[PDB]
């Protein structure tokens, strides 16, 4: 019935197809619909582009899960031609229709959890920082860090996949900066540092700590479990199909509403290593590795 | 410019995601445009409704990337009314324009792969039977394993995901029965498998070994590594978006085509009752305790 | 005398510093003057307002030094408004006046040695896809590649920076891409690469072959020294300078000017030919090392 | 908005070409327009050339990024008429605008760093002495190396490229001098000492320790990476864009501003005589090691 149209960011990353999958979940529901458009991945321009193609489809009204900084926001918004606009990934300062996730419990529930467990040397993996959320986080992870009077000994940036975390994380390990717990920005990059960690020959959790940010479906799963920030894109899905419907129908919502986010524990988190293993160490298991080729 | 819908699977799965993702990237640099809807994992009628919403958007043409029974897309494929349709999941034997991997190639060089590393207890995970595709490839393994003289001491299914793949590997191990190596129908159901399988206390590779499906994004970044079979949706991306325009121009091909597959072998595959390691395995243990000296 | 401006991409990057430095020479010999102009790297647009600020700047001729795609390239042609146009980063096939290097023999000469030593698994450094020479470039690797039946079990690309170089080749090999050569898109991102495979106890030469593209300034006396593909800008500089002169002077110029391009032989490559040595020796080496770690 | 006119040496230096860079995404910033203008090795005719060339060009104002000598200085800024003018190449005395990183911080700085590390055999690689900041550099080097009674075996002067660098390290070590730590001018320079002791057998840090100046761009990817000055060329830039449009304004501030420099630490220095060791030594041995073990 009442059509939705959805400028999603690249669907290659979970959290969003995992968003718009919601969407269009409870869409049925309300036995409304959904067309998705794909923002081309630029800024406001293809963002604003984006939404320009969802108004000739005949769009009720739009819900814009894509990053915009505030300038961007109010300008795609104001491209809405009187259509309602939902923003899903803007800061809950932006003047305009929002439903986000807490950017502040999610950083709190990381570090505070990394430091009731002992973590002293802590290092941040930051999401790309175009992104809003991303540094909202990098913010969230620096404001209750100095709190617990926590100073990162590393922070560095992917672009919220796999192959960034391990990217990311092998460079900063080669650098010899190996914190005891790594806050990572989401679960895609966390599964790379975990690969990247292993790849180092230390153990996740035994050595170094990684939280996750999302839980996103496969992370119950990952070796081992992902501990992580749980945000219910179940919940943000109907909430805004929801308030997107009202906000349709008259229904004068307005502002910003922020989500409640929460910390799933699971395996990659115990605190902290206070060994490592010695030249002798290294030099037994280079010994029997010695013989082994020897051997051969 | 002109419009192309896609009627796509779940977003949820991560291959759906690749496809639509590549369909995208085609179109982009042609000046061609993408509006995607989603269908309701029930068939025909819930892919049919999906038709409709993209006509009544003008759409140049159709790409149908869900799985649709040779009947069923017949039927799918009825419904596009005048407008041009090419089917990326079906049979490759429906009487439509169909861009499929070939099942054939995908399965063999599983099952060969296997085999030669010397496996006789292996257990096959496919993916819902409700799908074509996974009818295709668990058929595929039966026809390869026949005449290669082995019989699945298991075969199981789930539902795409990697939750599933953990659920039935688990209930198969807690039923007594431990292969040497899995065959799976896609890379997060052998997500799953692996997640069971530590779970267990086996190790994958040494103890268990996995097979995929996909070489989706993040199957490399898993630990250890997916050892796979490589379907390009980067190639389904652009062939599709093409032929797809041919197709609006009179210049169609207007039967089924075959992309190539490939086995992209990483390490959660070994020979079976191994005791003592191989040359790049001393390699990788060489290598870990080298960066573990580095960082000192 | 003469006032000629230079729009030019990036004097951070060494070959549009030397172009620019090798202009002035010829200017100062010819009683000219130069005038730079710098582009903001925002493709047509940026470029022309460059343009704009030229001619606004009594210039009595025009050198873009810039990668202009085709289509923009004649764009600032038109932009040129009764000054000549020479352009230096182009396609052989445009009308406008370009002065531009063979491609084909840079490309040619670069994959005819890697493949005469010897080499069969070469991976490519491209330039940035956005820039037409790194286009024309990566292609005739490809186009010559195949002629002597080879593939890239590698392909990837920078941002003709020695860090971005670094990263992707760093990037290449964490993810055990390791092939016996690499065919550099340029000498600064050749830099990174060699850095990157020493930083993985790899051997230049010896190991991983390498072969730039230009012939900057410091490739002699790189380490070890650069077999690069010569582009010579000191030449490029006099042709333009003179020819931008005489174009202005009344002459007869007209179309495009394929400039020569040779390989510059170095210590940066070698033949591939692997010697294993015992398991026996090599094992003794490893313990060698085992005591040298032990007594640390 | 308004047009800046910069007096430029040499762009075929990475130095300058990085000055010019930072100037103008300063000005981007603030609307501000740049036009570059060359100036020839000749000296205060030749800036006196560059200066009259830009005050045709409108220009607001000038930044002289050119190598001046008290009265050259004087005699160009004086040149300048009227029009605000600021000097990045000066001697801090000059009664002029500027804007000069602190010498006495880099050469103290330098030579501490290799007495700390027990250097006896300090060699000297000053830059052009036609230079005012070679000159004030390698007299900076004479006050804290006779200040710590060391006298330097060698001192050559070479002319701010990486080929003379190679050049005079070349004869120096040819003529028998061979030194156990240089201090070098500028990192190009460096880049060459460091080729031209390669080239003779040596090692880099191990044998003879090798000390830049500036951590140009290409610095941190040299083979091995080089220990040397940084001058922070961004903040050289903003801060002289924002100083001129100042000083533009009729605000005063008149005098020069002394920047910072600092040291970063990397791979070409190492105390002399060293007794056999190094963890990343013995790692690089064994990833090289755990390589003829993958192909054994
Ligand atoms: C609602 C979003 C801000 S969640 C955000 O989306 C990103 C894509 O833009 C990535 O997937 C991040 O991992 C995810 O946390
Ligand atoms: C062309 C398709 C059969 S790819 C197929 O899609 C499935 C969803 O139906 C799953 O995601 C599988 O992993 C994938 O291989
Ligand atoms: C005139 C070009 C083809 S030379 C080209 O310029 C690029 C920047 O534009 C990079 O510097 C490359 O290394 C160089 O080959
Ligand atoms: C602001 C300057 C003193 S930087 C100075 O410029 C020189 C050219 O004049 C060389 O490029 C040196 O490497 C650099 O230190
Ligand atoms: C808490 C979800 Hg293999
Ligand atoms: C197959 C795109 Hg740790
Ligand atoms: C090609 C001769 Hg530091
Ligand atoms: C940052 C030490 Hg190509």
């Amino acid at each position: 019935s009442l059509l939705i149209g959805v400028a999603t960011s690249s669907l290659a990353l979970h959290a969003p197809s995992q968003i718009v999958a919601a969407i269009k979940s409870r869409a049925d529901q309300l036995g409304a619909s959904v067309v998705v458009s794909m923002v081309e991945r630029s800024g406001v321009e293809a963002c604003k582009a984006a939404v320009h193609n969802l108004l000739a489809q005949r769009v009720s009204g739009l819900i814009i899960n894509y990053p915009l900084d505030d300038q961007d926001a109010i300008a795609v918004e104001a491209a809405c031609t009187n259509v309602p606009a939902l923003f899903l990934d803007v800061s809950d300062q932006t003047p305009i229709n929002s439903i986000i996730f807490s950017h502040e419990d999610g950083t709190r529930l990381g570090v505070e959890h990394l430091v009731a467990l002992g973590h002293q040397q802590i290092a941040l993996l930051a999401g790309p920082l175009s992104s809003v959320s991303a540094r909202l986080r990098l913010a969230g992870w620096h404001k209750y860090l100095t709190r617990n009077q926590i100073q990162p000994i590393a922070e560095r940036e992917g672009d919220w996949s796999a192959m960034s975390g391990f990217q990311q994380t092998m460079q900063m390990l080669n650098e010899g900066i190996v914190p005891t717990a790594m806050l990572v920005a989401n679960d895609q990059m966390a599964l790379g540092a975990m690969r990247a960690i292993t790849e180092s020959g230390l153990r996740v959790g035994a050595d170094i700590s990684v939280v996750g940010y999302d839980d996103t479906e496969d992370s119950s799963c990952y070796i081992p479990p992902l501990t992580t920030i749980k945000q219910d894109f179940r919940l943000l899905g109907q909430t805004s199909v929801d308030r997107l419907l009202q906000l349709s129908q008259g229904q004068a919502v307005k502002g910003n509403q922020l989500l409640p986010v929460s910390l799933v524990k699971r395996k990659t988190t115990l605190a902290p290593n206070t060994q490592t293993a010695s030249p002798r160490a290294l030099a037994d298991s280079l010994m029997q590795l010695a013989r082994q080729v020897s051997r051969l």
